[PDB]
């Protein structure tokens, strides 16, 4: 229970808010009254008070009071920085001179909590709890929320009869039906799904969480809070129960095997080994790729697949009931016992060793073992993997032979002895397993164990194991300390207990504990575990700070320059510079963490020396020259830094791409082990730059990875020293990376972001790239882009990213005159006549026609000898063949060579004719016919242009393209336009085509021909589609030229010979606009994203909300008139994931400038080309778009949507069924399934419930293709009509669609989900279908 009563530090009164405003009263029983708590916004909800401390940023001089965390009328985030309780804007709580909190920037405050005293107010600040299943994709609980009449802060248990404990996900549960069920460990009973007993006494259950759409992490954390884990698939037997025993055949699910540690092999989530292993080639394989998750799938093949792990998918938790001991699996792994052995052999823990340095196949090495009463090497424990590094200390011992291979083709690993396995220590790449090959060996490596799987017939040396016996009870090492290990011995006790202050000597003689590599780590472990008396102790450690310096080092040993390799920080922990080091005993043991040594408590710790003495430790010759001259440093410092400040000219990069681009030179991002390294790499930074901070750069700090304690780490494996914390501003988990800043600062940010970077190199330099071809650039003479034609050998699923460093990412074709100029070139005799790459690309089975350029392929130039050319979806990547210059696909990793390019070698306003609409120094016409005998071809419209005195529009930038789009709002008529498939690029006048709007989809699928074959012999037109669905209107695409049914837009430039009458239009600035079928207010004050919500509340209207291109199209010339942004009512509850609308409409249409555009803020406006931006909220802007809303009431049972029986989602007065999505099932069974279960087959009866479902079914992503529509196909007639009889008005299709396709057993029809488009289908399919219902 997280509940707290707050106290100011400097003052001895709390927060008993009371009513209206809070105030300072004394902690007396008023603390029974009035306590908070952290709720799912940053917010704090104070009970009793029911309400939520907000900030009024209008007038933050006024008292803070209480309101409802659902209000948009004021700011209720808070941040907590060391003892604060910090608002946006710099803004904190704090006391006026009168006893009530005037949050305000005055001058800082402090504050604590009463009752336990702690020190920090936010000891218990907010943790996000998934929910399992029951109506919601898996959200997190949003609280506090208003169940009947009543708030909550926490799960509860009234609305469910099952007493299981649930939640909302949205603040209001009446108003909004999206609950769900709450993760617990206690109701084992009922809380997981199906229980294996198959398994001896494990009694495993498994809790299937499908329709849980959820990111790798949060998958693993859900399945965590419960008490269980991901999904360890152990055997085949496991796998193939599952198998059948899911029930949703199409669904892909997470696992829990991961390779999230960029430095370490595949390995399960759990503890269990990877022994067992079904990888597919249905996913390529590279290693540098972020495909870090598994995936696994109950298709016909046993398959598994890896995929990126923010990437949403469903799940399944696995969790043993019987290990109520887990906490270690095994207890006396770490013993040691005195063990003896003969010449040659060495001892170690109750066992014989001897390595053998000769080098041997693997069944040659076994069968020397054998030789011998000895067998090749089996690894139990992590202390086996530790006496193995030190034996291959032996003097060279680079790699060995391990007694571990495999005699599948399905791959399962088993020792050279009959014995099971138990640990896995697979290098970072080399679980791969060799295509085909019945048997692979594995060999291990002295750097740290890992194991490595190869050629069993490679010559390697070999280690045989051989058994023993207890020498004696002696411990000849430290017979006064409590435990031996390795080179060392232990002394732990629980008495002493001020940090290492005694009166002479220390609590042992050789002082506090240095750790150096994780097998100590995990030793000490073992024995605080041995030997906790009182649970969730702590222990002291060498590592302290009290030089305060944030650089946290070991307290040195006599002359000891003892430095820190290894470091073990709880989560978030590294906080503070000074202070102590203690070890957590709470069940996560061995945990390290900093804290105050004059006042916090820990017992003693101890280590024993070496026996004999150790020698002198470094040479210390190497910084006479760390780096080649490419690179900066500091003569004297350990590493070198290089600055990455633009890529090609000035263009930034991703996180993983810099980092990536760093491996290729062979560095790392760069990373700081020492307070110094940080303030040279500052000075370095404003060496090179101004007094200025516009410059943020990538390093590696991060968090990729969250199957550890979720806490940062380097990239570079340098060990993280304290207080290199960016900043106490932590719980933004939706930040995962960290940027660099002048001034000695780091800030948290989204991986997602594009920056410029810096990378770290210790000692040499690898350039892989090494800038190629720095002369082969210029080709303008062709054409008006320069190429380069990268002749070394390159897959470009990497080498997109260096031909981006100096060009596009890779060659795209949009012209047969530059295709026969590329055939020309690419016609060379040498092996540069072999086949080329490009960026043609496929991202499916279907979807074969993208450029990884982004344009949509427009243009074709295929070879047709192999249409078949898809190899499931291996064969992705596009090239050219050397002779004939015909296209081709291939699996992408063949790298062949490749290419690339880069595009680089009087307005006086007037007067308008009658009828034409004025819009930018020119007339546009926007003819639409009503008759069809009025209709026109393209080659005709033409002739009516140019005898009008104008031709076919060219639509030269995206504010014509929505001017044009809006005044066709109502006309479902395409439009022609003036472009021509002979030349994508330049529009009829003769200027080129800079902007661009083409479909996603259909850009040639002309629906009478092939897309291809008859194609080459006709002419294609552009035309505007008139399309409702925002995927679609206002987007181009080709027709027929010489069809007919469809308008022209005809342009020419206005008259000035007159009054520039765009004066009429330019000076009026109306209060009130009418568009569509909605009316606008404009309101142009300054004002904050809150300010602006109130505004529209005292208005009859509410902030603008854009649910269609249209309205987005009509908006963006109104911005455009404007000329400065606006608000606009699209906001987040949480960071950067997904926005909703202040007035609760719901629509998928997002139209953000740019993809990180999402993530700058919370609250989110309009540029003045209409394109949104997210910002922070308390940013002040010069004016806001209010909408009046249609008004309409409500029933007294609407919550009779939904039962407990079904997950019921209620939108307006009827519920949908969206579990059934993914029962991929026929249509008559569809229609019977929800027929009895007292509903029908879904209806699209309205464009806001088409919305509705457009945006809801998204949460399920690829899950689902299509959808079961409940609408008749006539047999005679091309009628389509709804069971209830009425018509098919919201039906829709890319192109115009014939009915020529439905069998006499009727096609059915059904919705393409991913984009909303309709398609008659063969009826005896399998699909999804949504149950529909009244409430
Ligand atoms: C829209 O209205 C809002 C209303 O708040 C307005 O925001 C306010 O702007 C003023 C002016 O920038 C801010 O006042 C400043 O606050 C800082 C806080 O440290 C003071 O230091 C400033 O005083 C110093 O600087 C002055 C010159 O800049 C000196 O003359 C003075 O002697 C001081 O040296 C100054 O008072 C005010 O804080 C904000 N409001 C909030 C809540 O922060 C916004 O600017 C308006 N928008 C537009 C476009 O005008
Ligand atoms: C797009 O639509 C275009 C409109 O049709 C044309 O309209 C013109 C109006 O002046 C006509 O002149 C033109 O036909 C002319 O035909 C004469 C020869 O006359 C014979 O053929 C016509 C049909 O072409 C027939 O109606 C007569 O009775 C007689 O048998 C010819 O010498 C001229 O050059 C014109 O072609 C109409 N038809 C055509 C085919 O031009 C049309 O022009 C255009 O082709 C259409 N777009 C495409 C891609 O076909
Ligand atoms: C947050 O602070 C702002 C600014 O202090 C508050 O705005 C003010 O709210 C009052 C109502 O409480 C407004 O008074 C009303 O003005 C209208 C104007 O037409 C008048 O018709 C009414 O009779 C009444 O007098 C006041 O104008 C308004 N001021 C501004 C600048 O907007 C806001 O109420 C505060 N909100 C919260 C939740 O604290
Ligand atoms: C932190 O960043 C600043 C700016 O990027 C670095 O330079 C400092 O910049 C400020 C202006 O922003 C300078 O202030 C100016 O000083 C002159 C002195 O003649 C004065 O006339 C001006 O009116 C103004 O006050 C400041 O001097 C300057 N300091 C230095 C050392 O360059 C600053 O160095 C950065 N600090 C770190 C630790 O990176
Ligand atoms: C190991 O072998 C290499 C050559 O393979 C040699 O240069 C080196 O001196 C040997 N010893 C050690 C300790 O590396
Ligand atoms: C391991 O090898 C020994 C002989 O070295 C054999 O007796 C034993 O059975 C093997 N392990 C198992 C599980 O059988
Ligand atoms: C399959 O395994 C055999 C083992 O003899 C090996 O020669 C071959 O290269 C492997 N790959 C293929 C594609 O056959
Ligand atoms: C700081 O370091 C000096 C040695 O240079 C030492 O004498 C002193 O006790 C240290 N002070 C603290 C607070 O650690
Ligand atoms: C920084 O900008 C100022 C602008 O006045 C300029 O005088 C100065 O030379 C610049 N210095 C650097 C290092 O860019
Ligand atoms: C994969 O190949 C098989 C033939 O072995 C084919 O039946 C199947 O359709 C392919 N997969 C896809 C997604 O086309
Ligand atoms: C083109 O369509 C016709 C339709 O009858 C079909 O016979 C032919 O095989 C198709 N060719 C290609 C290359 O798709
Ligand atoms: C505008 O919406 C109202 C809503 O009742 C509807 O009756 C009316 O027909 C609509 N007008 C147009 C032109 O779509
Ligand atoms: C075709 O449509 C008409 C209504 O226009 C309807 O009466 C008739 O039954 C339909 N015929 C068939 C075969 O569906």
């Amino acid at each position: 229970k997280g509940i707290f009563v707050i106290q100011s530090e400097s003052l001895k009164k709390c927060i008993q808010a009371g009513k209206s405003v809070l105030t300072l009263e004394n902690c007396k029983q008023a603390n029974k009254h009035m306590l908070w708590k952290w709720v799912s916004n940053h917010g704090l909800f104070n009970i009793g008070g029911s309400g939520c401390l907000g900030l009024n940023f209008s007038a933050p001089e006024q008292p803070l009071s209480l309101y409802e965390c659902d209000s948009t009328l004021v700011s209720l985030r808070w941040r907590c920085n060391r003892k604060m309780i910090t608002g946006p804007l710099q803004y904190s709580v704090q006391v006026a001179h009168d006893n009530t909190v005037v949050a305000s920037r005055k001058y800082i405050h402090k504050w604590i909590s009463y009752g336990s005293g702690g020190g920090d107010i936010c000891e218990y600040l907010h943790k996000d709890l998934h929910t399992i299943k029951g109506n919601t994709h898996g959200m997190p609980c949003m609280f506090p929320f208003q169940y009947n009449h009543q708030w909550h802060h926490e799960c509860t248990r009234e609305g469910r009869e099952d007493d299981l404990l649930w939640c909302a996900t949205t603040s209001r549960y009446e108003r909004d039906e999206k609950w769900g069920f709450c993760p617990d460990p206690t109701s084992a009973e009922v809380g997981c799904d199906t229980i294996w007993e198959k398994d001896l006494n494990s009694h495993i259950c498994y809790q299937f969480n499908l329709l849980s759409s959820l990111s790798w992490s949060e998958a693993h954390s859900s399945c965590q809070m419960q008490g269980g884990t991901l999904l360890s698939i152990t055997d085949e037997t496991e796998e193939n129960f599952i198998r059948e025993h899911m029930s949703s055949k199409t669904v892909e699910v997470w696992m829990g095997l991961n390779q999230l540690d960029e430095h370490a092999g595949w390995q399960w989530s759990d503890g269990t080994p990877l022994n067992y292993l079904n990888w597919s080639p249905e996913v390529n394989f590279e290693p540098f790729v972020e495909d870090h998750c598994g995936t696994f799938s109950s298709f016909m093949p046993s398959a598994w697949r890896s995929r990126d792990c923010e990437s949403t998918l469903p799940y399944i938790c696995k969790k043993y009931l019987n290990h109520i001991d887990h906490e270690i699996v095994e207890k006396d792994a770490w013993k040691y016992y005195a063990t003896h052995c003969e010449p040659g052999w060495n001892p170690y823990n109750r066992n014989c060793y001897k390595l053998q340095k000769e080098e041997k196949t693997w069944h040659e090495a076994l069968r020397s073992c054998q030789a011998d009463n000895s067998a090749l090497i089996d690894i139990t424990s992590l202390a086996e993997v530790e006496f193995l590094v030190t034996l291959l200390g032996d003097e060279n011992a680079s790699e060995t032979w391990i007694g571990l291979s495999s005699n599948k083709i399905p791959v399962s690993f088993e020792w050279s002895n009959d014995s099971s396995v138990i640990f896995t220590n697979w290098h970072t790449l080399e679980p791969h397993i060799f295509p085909n090959r019945s048997q692979l060996c594995v060999s291990a490596e002295q750097s740290e164990g890992h194991w490595k799987v190869k050629n069993c017939e490679e010559r390697l040396f070999y280690i045989c194991k051989k058994a023993g016996h207890v020498l004696s009870d002696a411990e000849s090492g430290c017979q006064e300390g409590w435990e031996r290990h390795g080179g060392f011995c232990y002394k732990i006790d629980t008495v002493l207990r001020s940090f290492d202050q005694a009166s002479s000597g220390y609590y042992c003689p050789p002082a506090l504990v240095t750790i150096t590599n994780r097998f100590e780590q995990a030793f000490i472990t073992s024995l605080i575990s041995s030997v906790v008396k009182m649970k969730d102790s702590y222990f002291w450690i060498a590592l302290q700070d009290q030089n305060d310096t944030g650089e946290y080092t070991w307290k040195p040993v006599g002359q000891k320059p003892e430095p820190v390799q290894y470091t073990h920080w709880n989560t978030h922990q590294p906080r503070y510079s000074g202070g102590c080091v203690a070890m957590r005993g709470r069940h996560p043991l061995g945990r390290w963490e900093v804290k105050h040594c004059r006042h916090f408590k820990a017992m003693s710790l101890c280590k024993q020396p070496v026996e004999n003495q150790e020698k002198a430790e470094y040479e210390e010759r190497w910084p006479f020259h760390p780096c080649y001259l490419d690179w900066e440093s500091e003569p004297g410092l350990a590493s070198c830094f290089k600055v990455f400040h633009s890529e090609k000219v000035l263009m930034k990069r991703t996180w993983r791409e810099a980092e990536a681009f760093c491996e290729e030179f062979g560095a790392h991002l760069a990373s700081f082990a020492h307070i110094e390294e940080e303030n040279f790499v500052n000075e370095l930074l404003h060496s090179k730059f101004n007094w200025t901070e516009e410059r943020q750069f990538w390093i590696g700090f991060n968090k990729r990875n969250p199957l550890n304690a979720g806490s940062w780490e380097w990239s570079d494996r340098t060990p993280v020293v304290s207080s290199f914390l960016d900043n106490t501003y932590f719980g933004e988990d939706a930040r995962n990376c960290a940027v660099y800043k002048a001034n000695k600062t780091l800030l948290p940010l989204h991986c997602g972001s594009k920056r410029e970077w810096i990378c770290k190199i210790p000692r040499d330099v690898k350039p892989k790239i090494p800038f190629w071809y720095q002369y082969d650039v210029p080709w303008l003479f062709y054409q008006d882009a320069e190429y380069l034609f990268h002749t070394f050998a390159s897959e470009w699923l990497n080498f997109e990213f260096v031909c981006s460093w100096l060009h596009s990412d890779l060659l795209t074709i949009h012209s047969a005159h530059e295709q026969e100029f590329i055939h020309s070139k690419i016609k060379a005799l040498s092996k540069y006549g072999a086949s080329w790459w490009i960026g043609l690309q496929e991202e499916r089975a279907n979807d074969e026609f993208r450029w990884r350029d982004g344009t949509p392929v427009i243009y074709q130039n295929w070879d047709t000898g192999r249409e078949r050319t898809v190899n499931n979806q291996s064969q992705r990547c596009g090239f050219i063949s050397s002779i004939t210059g015909l296209w081709g696909s291939e699996e992408c990793s063949v790298s062949m060579p490749s290419i690339c390019k880069r595009k680089k070698v009087p307005k006086q306003h007037g007067t308008c004719p009658k009828g034409w609409l004025y819009f930018n120094y020119k007339c546009l016409l926007l003819n639409i016919p009503k008759d069809p005998s009025s209709w026109k071809n393209w080659t005709h419209a033409q002739h009516f242009c140019a005898e009008e005195g104008g031709t076919l529009v060219a639509i030269e930038s995206e504010v014509e393209q929505a001017f044009i789009t809006m005044n066709l709002f109502g006309q479902t008529t395409s439009v022609w336009i003036g472009l021509q498939n002979d030349d994508y690029e330049t529009w009829l006048n003769g200027k080129p085509v800079v902007y661009s709007n083409w479909s996603p989809f259909d850009i040639i699928n002309i629906p009478s021909h092939n897309t291809t074959e008859v194609q080459k012999h006709i002419p294609l037109c552009a035309l505007l589609s008139s399309n409702p669905n925002f995927h679609f209107t206002g987007k181009w695409y080709f027709e027929d030229c010489g069809k007919e049914g469809y308008g022209f837009v005809c342009e020419k430039m206005q008259d000035t010979s007159g009054h520039g009458v765009n004066t009429s239009d330019m000076y009026p600035m109306p209060n009130t606009l009418e568009y569509g079928n909605r009316t606008y207010k404009i309101i142009n004050a300054n004002m904050t994203w809150y300010a602006a919500i109130k505004t529209c509340l005292m208005h009859k209207a509410q902030l603008v909300s854009i649910t269609d291109q249209y309205h987005q199209s009509f908006l963006t010339v109104v911005l455009n008139r404007l000329g400065y942004a606006h608000w606009i009512g699209l906001f987040t509850t949480d960071n950067g994931l997904n926005f909703d609308w202040s007035d609760g409409t719901k629509s998928s249409f997002t139209f953000w400038k740019d993809e990180e555009s999402s993530l700058l803020g919370d609250c989110v406006f309009a540029d003045s080309n209409g394109r949104w931006h997210s910002t922070a909220c308390e940013s002040f802007l010069q004016g806001a778009i209010c909408h009046v809303p249609p008004e309409t009431r409500q029933s007294e049972h609407p919550e009779l949507c939904s039962e407990t029986s079904i997950p019921w989602i209620k939108f307006k007065s009827n519920c949908y069924s969206f579990s059934t999505v993914l029962d991929s099932m026929s249509f008559e069974a569809a229609h019977e399934f929800c027929k009895k279960e007292g509903s029908n087959l879904l209806t699209i009866k309205d464009e806001a419930e088409n919305a509705f479902l457009l945006e809801e079914l998204f949460a399920f992503g690829s899950s689902v293709q299509m959808v079961w529509l409940n609408a008749q196909f006539d047999g005679n007639n091309e009628t389509i009509k709804w069971f209830d009889g009425t018509p098919t008005d919201q039906s829709n299709w890319g192109i115009r669609k014939p009915d020529t396709d439905y069998f006499k057993p009727h096609h059915c029809v059904a919705l393409r989900i991913p984009e909303g488009l309709w398609q008659l289908s063969p009826c005896q399919e399998k699909k999804g279908f949504i149950c529909k219902m009244e409430a």
